[PDB]
DNA sequence: TTTTTTT
């Protein structure tokens, strides 16, 4: 009672479960040792033409006929109802010939790779001969890192956080922070850039800088949905905000930035949400400067320092009088040209899996360093100097009340010019005139029509001198 | 390209194209001043594997409305790849192999300077004019020429006529063979603009503080 | 849904519940594209779908928020 | 082309180089398109294009800018 | 803000 061959071609095709339906609406298949989907391609016919070796050979006849193929197609259409989820394991980096285990280091192949839903891959296969340690490419690019960022006690808090966020790019979680890379001209943190983006191949990705200027909901915006299940999104040339007629990036969208998901649509396509596995790198020479302020905005920042100049002979002389540097060095031609030819793209992916496996093997997460922040430092002081009013502070109210203070309703009364002459004792007030009027009526409460109070108790007026 | 008017920019420019063919392109002005995420950009979706980007016209910036030279527009256009979309497509990387030529009449003035920017520019003078017999005679007494010569009526029709497309071509090959055998490379030329003078002094005559100076 | 054909899906897997004769007929994507045109074909009123607001649905069946049974 | 199916031409002037067997049965449109399919069905993987800056391309050949040699 | 995407 044997029925339709094709039906049987089919089900045993569908059986070595090499094509899988998503919740996305996408079909993946398994061929050539990795997960390929793409919806402009018949990769199912391409799956069926290539396994046709598996069958016996009584079925691999019918294969070489195309309307055939199209027909065990729609079959296997018909019988595809359940969807799967990928991209579940945040430790495994995929290639094109295999994933390798972040966790331990061995290289998994074929059908031990096969469990690992891997949607995406770095584009290139995987050598082991090539990923070692005592190679003459490592000695020449220890010496680029060195120059790029030197180890020293003045440098040694820098570099670290300068390779943990590079090593950060292998996971396949959401990232809390942004990296700003802060330099001046020639400071080398393009050659960064371009090194990083030769490692780690396609996950590596380059977009414009709307996506933190306009608004991602404004219609079509490719840009955030190429974003999409990336593992590093490098943005560069932030515009000077100082010059009248910039545009200053908004805090609302990098908030967004950080949430697991992004709401943006791409052309010929509804669908909306992506899945944020990617951190933002955006590298300048000017600090940036925010529309509003807020407390949340110090949870989400983080900036890397470039201190090192690579100039020709002829402007050896005015690099040494710039105080902005710390070290000159002669520019090298060629390297440019080694980049470009991925001479060392597995001596730093050595690197890189050496610098996770220091860092990020528990869990994943940074400390924020509050005590280098000049442009918010101000913002700072005041909340570390600032105790308000409370219980306590009734019973010695009578000493401070003799001091100006009025108990009112159990309220105290603070005089507007002595807080005005406090503060202007070492702030120049012309200078955050307007910052400060923005505080004080975001923060200003009316005791009545006339009287205005703060609802704080400097501390230099409790404690004695 | 530096010059007044009747200087053999657009000549250049006509020999250049009828030598490298399709390799040539001819762009718009918003690619100097216009946001390249405003939409679709076709005009630098168009740059896709060129070698060779002309621009022409740049416009006097003492007039009204004029927009000036973007510095970080400059510094992003110098770089391997390029972000535009096209129209009815989604990818927005290309890939930069072409060198960008500006023809104007006008020194150009930028929004911000820094040294950056001054990294990034190079340029050519034009010192010849060609005259007609009627008008040769009030060119003798102005600065801005040190020739002049008689206008020649038949050149462009030559120069349509692809005429000198293989001749230029062996002269461009020696040239390249005289010059970009060992490495390539393009190098600044930051003291024909005027406008950074300036900052090229301020340089030299300051020093920082020095431990034997303390 | 507008874009996968779900009425072939339901006519490949109903199929064992048909009787002997008709099982094998459904093996051929061109029988079960007619059978689909007859069906799409033969319905032509509407019904108006979530009418019960104190159900909570699942794949397994349908849990109720009044007594706290579960159906499936 | 991004529009125009140039694997048809190929396949059509490319007729002379097979045995004549082979060689009549590419006059028919249909079996080119039997074949495009195929041919379309086989090619998986993608080369990357344009890696070599000293040369100059032309429409009957490249020439070397190295040596001036010019290859066809 | 009319184009763009939509057809
Ligand atoms: N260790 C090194 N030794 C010598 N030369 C180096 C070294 N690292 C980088 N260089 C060279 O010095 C230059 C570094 O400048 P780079 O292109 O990185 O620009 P940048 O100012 O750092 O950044 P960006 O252009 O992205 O703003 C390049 O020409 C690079 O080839
Ligand atoms: N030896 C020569 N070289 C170049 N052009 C010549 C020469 N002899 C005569 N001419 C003529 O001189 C003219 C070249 O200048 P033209 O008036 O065309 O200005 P242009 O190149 O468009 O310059 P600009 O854009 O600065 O105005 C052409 O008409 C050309 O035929």
């Amino acid at each position: 009672l044997d029925g339709n061959k094709l039906f049987n071609i089919a089900q045993r095709i569908l059986d070595t479960n090499s094509v899988l339906l998503t919740e996305r609406g996408d079909h993946i298949v398994w061929i050539n040792n990795s997960w390929k989907f793409n919806s402009e391609e018949p990769l199912i016919t391409k799956l069926i033409l290539s396994i046709r070796h598996q069958l016996p050979k009584e079925y691999s006849s019918e294969l070489l006929c195309p309307r055939k193929r199209k027909t065990v197609e729609a079959n296997i259409r018909d019988m595809l109802v359940d969807s799967v989820e990928t991209d579940t394991y945040p430790d495994k980096l995929p290639f094109k010939n295999g994933v390798l285990d972040l966790v331990d280091g061995m290289f998994y192949s074929g059908d031990d790779a096969k469990k690992y839903t891997c949607t995406v891959s770095t584009g290139f296969k995987f050598d082991d001969t090539k990923f070692v340690e005592d190679s003459p490419e490592m000695e020449e690019l220890m010496n680029i890192i060195n120059d790029i960022q030197p180890l020293t006690d003045e440098n040694k808090k820098n570099r670290e956080l300068y390779e943990k966020t590079l090593s950060s790019c292998l996971c396949g979680a959401t990232k809390g922070c942004l990296t700003f890379f802060f330099g001046e001209t020639a400071t080398g943190k393009s050659t960064t850039k371009r090194l990083l983006k030769s490692a780690i191949g396609d996950l590596f990705v380059e977009t414009g800088q709307t996506i933190l200027t306009d608004v991602l909901d404004k219609g079509p915006n490719p840009f955030i949905a190429n974003m999409h299940l990336k593992r590093s999104v490098f943005c560069s040339e932030l515009p000077d905000f100082a010059c009248s007629g910039s545009k200053k990036i908004r805090s609302d969208n990098i908030k967004k930035l950080t949430e697991p998901c992004v709401i943006g649509r791409p052309c010929f396509s509804n669908k909306i949400n992506n899945r944020n596995h990617a951190t933002i790198i955006i590298d300048t020479n000017y600090k940036p400067v925010f529309d509003r302020i807020d407390n949340a905005l110090m949870r989400r920042i983080a900036v890397v320092r470039f201190r090192t100049h690579f100039s020709q002979p002829s402007g050896r002389e005015a690099a040494e009088n710039n105080d902005a540097y710390d070290k000159v060095k002669l520019l090298d031609e060629g390297l440019d040209g080694k980049i470009q030819n991925n001479r060392y793209r597995f001596a730093f992916l050595y690197l890189l899996v050496k610098w996770y496996k220091k860092y990020h093997i528990p869990i994943m997460k940074l400390y924020p360093t509050p005590e280098e922040i000049p442009d918010f430092a101000f913002y700072l002081k005041i909340g570390t100097l600032l105790v308000s009013s409370s219980v306590k502070h009734i019973p010695l109210m009578t000493d401070l009340s003799k001091k100006g203070y009025i108990l009112y309703d159990n309220v105290v009364t603070l005089p507007l010019t002595t807080f005005q002459q406090k503060i202007s004792k070492y702030f120049n007030s012309r200078l955050f005139g307007h910052d400060i009027e923005s505080f004080i009526n975001r923060h200003k409460k009316f005791a009545n029509v006339s009287d205005e109070y703060l609802q704080y108790i400097f501390i230099e007026d409790i404690s004695s001198p």
